[PDB]
């Protein structure tokens, strides 16, 4: 697919390019980072529970410095449990 797969790629970032003001040009070298990195082989990329709960771990888990748990559960809003799963969840991925 990547022909049309790339195409939409390009678009999309140029968008949320210029909408974070960086010039739209810069697109294209950003499609190629990502491919040169990611590239090689097919990624199955989730829908929408999984990629949401992830989005939300990865934010949280961002923030972890190592002794800031009671911080982020409150700043996220969210429990102790839900924050340590998180945690763990960086830990585990290898
Ligand atoms: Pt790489
Ligand atoms: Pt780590």
């Amino acid at each position: 697919r990547f022909p049309a797969l790339l195409a939409e790629l390009n678009d999309l970032l140029r968008g949320e390019l210029s909408r974070l003001g960086v010039d739209p040009a810069h697109s294209l070298e950003i499609v190629v980072a990502i491919c040169k990195h990611l590239g090689g082989g097919q990624v199955y990329i989730p829908r929408g529970q999984a990629l949401d709960s992830l989005i939300r771990d990865l934010r949280i888990w961002n923030d972890f410095n190592g002794r800031n748990v009671s911080e982020l559960t409150t700043r996220y809003g969210v429990t102790f449990n839900t924050v340590y799963k998180a945690i763990r969840r960086m830990r585990r991925l290898k």
